[PDB]
């Protein structure tokens, strides 16, 4: 050995950089490769481990971000820009980042972050994912991995070994394998690794809990506004095939064989695939993405529901929850009547249009059922009630109720469940008020941005961030978010019987029960029975 | 002429009796025949007008009551006994009663009461129907008619002229014809006749509004907790036929022809028919009666819904409304878990049983829809919530929502609609508290029983009765319950747009809108669409 910033791993030596953090410093090892570049003939293929290298790998700067659709709806607006790639895009994008406390610990709790982005976008390098605050404040080794998204990570032609599907999930698994095998050299304890992620990242976490091939690579899990059984998080192999073929058709490919199709798709430049990616969806919809995980019978042995029902999944502790207004982000971008600069009061006709877009797979009776369930017939033309009702429909159907179904099924076999409901609207949010507590906006509290004065949060928002970070890190470390022997209010364990959860905000803790049961019994029990019968 | 108690009608002379009323007196002509006794070979047949008679008809005492099932669930209990026949039963039961103010008026407003009893029971002679208080207090000529009930009034073998069906409705029409032709001799104005009735009596009123053969015989109408489109108020000719045949089977009749069946049924004593009447229902249900009106294409030209939709009905003014807890009476008598002497807190299993009994015609998905709509999933084992939820289900499905559908359809073509919601629980009610404001218990306020000291009502209950009687009588007289130029609170007209209604109780008037819209959109729009699709 020789330096705090020099670490020798089983793949080779790596040189980090010292980084300033809240008046102190820590080490950062950025852009460490964990797989061979998935380029050329390797596009769509399972990832291959990175060949060890001679010399010192320079890990002082962020890596490229994977090829992805870029949001240009509000050019320059920080609200949407904060999610876009902040590094050059490239198919050579399989890297991970590690923030290590200083002095380098010996065997401390490890947290691995899996970014979201609907499986079609996302980056490990975003300012909101800067792991130095959490690593520094809670003294954990914080890792953020990356994985292929869009067609590159999820194009699926089941049966072929050239584009089997789920390779983006396999990229994540390879990074977890690299962490298992090498994090000890950075002072992390590979026996105490917690994977956590948001939205598609949270669904990913749940997928690794389910997939037998991933279970052994981590200890505990945290899922933020995402669940493996979300209606948008996976497709059948038949639907995946249908979309891969349709993509081919959009690029004038030869469709006579998987081989012809894949070869053609492999000759296209990245942007050519991204330019027609949205043309393959089966319905006019919102909260539906083209290339996502496939129930292949390999990564996922059987249907997610049967795995959940039989307990065919990793049994450990989990901490998860949702935000109050999960649907607003999606309505703003794709439902008629909504806009960034107006209060977006929704007419009755636009409500109807929104319902249709929100539950694309529903027949007319189904649409009537949804509409009835969310319409106040004493005040049906209330623009605000219609706007908020759509917000709830999108959020309940796509995030909350799927998570609540997962929570209840998991808890029957698990070793500990902690549930939260994040409902604090940040004081400095740039999005309009009508959007409320937006999908993805608890992340900045989990990563400690509020402790940064220049970001302009309130003192109570800093207090909230510290509490959340300490809950997350204590759970990662012990399997319980609560400090043993503490005097603070206790976050109750969610049990099959009591189903307790806590609100997460700047007010004194408050415990509740049966998070949105009324609506979720409709989404998880009644509606699917209706659609299957009719 | 010679006496105040002697009246010469087109059918013959009638001698009434002077009756004491609140320290004063009025004339009463009881038991006047309006049809030929429907006995022997006339059983099941349309009624025939009463042959005029020589001499003076003695109208000093009540007539017999029609043959009917007698309630023996609570022997001697006044709560149920007050509805039972208080006179000897006989098939010779087609009579009417008239209360005439003294001095005999010249041409005053007439009100004709049509009793309820689920089309299988009822009497014009009940203490709660004593018309002297209303006749005296509001100075109206009050008439109460009678009509055949049960198999005697509604056995239906469409196609045959011996038992065509609807003859009980024809009995009512004949009495309205007699009133049209003769009430002028009692000082009533045949141009200003208001028909009013409760439950089956209210459905009857709506049926005369619909039936072209009855329309010309009255001016205005009042419907209390009953509507012609109620799910229990009529059956198809096929279902009527099926039940007539099943009755025959219960009595070991020859079923080879309508003639064989009818002849056999005609030889049976009345009680033999009554003893097996309940064995013909198609489902295990509550709020369903065996022999009721049939959509025959004669009394009712087409389906009730198409008549309502096209405006094929008498256009005039109507005053109608419902009671708060329409379902309790029915649950007490036929749903498991309910009893007269306990609070009847309902278990979850009994709720399920109740739902099934309440919507007999629903498939499983339908039952799930109902259950979901009325279950508080944050507190599903609340015995009181389950009990009250069943109360609402039975009331909304059988009375309230059908009436609200009728109200909205009628109002599009009518000349004035006044709607009420009676929610006062009488201080001296003998039924338990859990039953609330019971089906049929606004009648005593409409007939003025509270003005009778010995009956023990409160002073405010007397005030309520007087207000209601004056609303009813002023509406009968003018087509508007409000006193022109009065200073009292005004009962707003129900309009297609505003849908206003008033509560009827001892508190100061309060106007509301869209009486139970949420539940009624479920019962009138969603559920039937669900059942028809699935
Ligand atoms: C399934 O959930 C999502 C689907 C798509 C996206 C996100 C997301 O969750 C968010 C927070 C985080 O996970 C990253 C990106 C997300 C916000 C940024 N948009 C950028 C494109 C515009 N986008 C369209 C979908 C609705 C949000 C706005 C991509
Ligand atoms: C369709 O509405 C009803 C069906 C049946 C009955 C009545 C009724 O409404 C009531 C008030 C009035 O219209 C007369 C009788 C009614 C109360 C007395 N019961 C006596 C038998 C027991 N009965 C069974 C049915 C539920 C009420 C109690 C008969
Ligand atoms: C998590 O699992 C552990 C066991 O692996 C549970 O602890 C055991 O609980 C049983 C029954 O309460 C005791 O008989 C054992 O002695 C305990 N063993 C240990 C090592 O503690 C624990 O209760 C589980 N927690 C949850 C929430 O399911
Ligand atoms: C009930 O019907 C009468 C007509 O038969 C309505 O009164 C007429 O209203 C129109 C339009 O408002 C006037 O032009 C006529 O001069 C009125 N005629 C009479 C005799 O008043 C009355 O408005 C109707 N009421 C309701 C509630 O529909
Ligand atoms: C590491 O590589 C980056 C590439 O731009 C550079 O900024 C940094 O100075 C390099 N340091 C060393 C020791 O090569
Ligand atoms: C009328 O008939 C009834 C029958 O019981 C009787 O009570 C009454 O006294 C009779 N009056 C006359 C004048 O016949």
């Amino acid at each position: 050995d020789h330096s705090e910033l020099l670490v020798n791993t089983k793949s080779g030596k790596v040189m980090g950089t010292r980084v300033p953090v809240l008046s102190s410093h820590i080490s950062a090892f950025l852009g460490i490769p964990f797989a061979e570049p998935p380029v050329g003939n390797m596009r769509f293929r399972r990832p291959e481990p990175k060949k060890p290298w001679s010399g010192v790998w320079n890990a002082s700067t962020y890596p490229n971000n994977c090829q992805q659709y870029v949001d240009e709806q509000f050019p320059g607006f920080s609200g949407s820009e904060m999610w876009n790639p902040n590094r050059e895009m490239s198919e050579d994008c399989l890297y991970l980042n590690i923030w290590v406390p200083s002095p380098r610990p010996k065997s401390t709790t490890v947290m691995v972050w899996i970014y979201g982005g609907g499986f079609y976008s996302g980056s490990s390098t975003l300012d909101v994912y800067n792991g130095k605050y959490l690593a520094y404040t809670e003294e954990v080794v914080l890792v953020s991995l990356s994985y292929r998204v869009g067609a590159f990570g999820f194009l699926a032609l089941h049966g072929s070994q050239e584009a089997p599907g789920n390779v983006g999930l396999l990229d994540q698994r390879m990074a977890l394998q690299w962490v298992h095998d090498n994090i000890q050299f950075f002072g992390g304890d590979p026996k105490t690794v917690t994977i956590f992620g948001e939205s598609a990242g949270g669904a990913s976490v749940g997928m690794h809990i389910l997939s037998p091939g991933s279970r052994d690579l981590f200890r505990r899990a945290i899922l933020q506004s995402g669940s493996p059984n979300c209606p948008w998080a996976s497709v059948s192999v038949a639907e995946g095939r249908r979309r891969a073929v349709e993509l081919g058709r959009n690029l004038n490919c030869n469709l006579n064989s998987d081989e012809e199709l894949i070869h053609c798709l492999r000759e296209k430049k990245p942007q050519e695939l991204i330019d027609v990616e949205w043309n393959v969806l089966p319905f006019d919809s919102i909260f539906r993405f083209s290339f996502v995980p496939v129930i292949d019978g390999e990564f996922f042995p059987t249907s997610l529901e049967s795995m959940l029902n039989s307990g065919n999944f990793k049994k450990t502790q989990i901490l998860l929850g949702v935000n109050k207004d999960e649907g607003s982000f999606f309505l703003l971008y794709g439902a008629p009547g909504f806009s960034k600069d107006s209060e977006s009061k929704i007419s009755r006709e636009d409500f109807m249009s929104g319902v249709k877009l929100s539950v694309p797979h529903a027949n007319d009776l189904g649409l009537d059922a949804v509409t009835l369930q969310y319409t106040d017939w004493m005040d049906d033309n209330n623009g605000i009630k219609n706007r908020d009702g759509l917000d709830d429909i999108v959020g309940d159907h796509n995030v909350i109720c799927p998570l609540m179904h997962f929570v209840n099924k998991y808890t029957k076999f698990g070793n500990g469940t902690y549930l939260y409901f994040f409902n604090h609207r940040a004081s400095n949010l740039v999005w309009p008020e009508w959007m409320g507590v937006i999908h993805g906006y608890e992340i900045e509290f989990v990563f400690g941005l509020p402790l940064v004065k220049e970001l302009n949060y309130t003192a109570e928002e800093e207090a909230l961030s510290r509490r959340i970070m300490h809950y997350w890190a204590t759970f990662a470390k012990t399997g319980n978010p609560n400090e043993p022997h503490s005097q603070e209010s206790k976050w109750p364990l969610f049990t099959t019987k009591e189903q307790k959860f806590i609100d997460l905000n700047t007010e004194p803790m408050k415990v509740h029960q049966r998070l949105r049961v009324q609506m979720c019994v409709f989404w998880n029990q009644f509606l699917p029975k209706l659609l299957n019968a009719t």
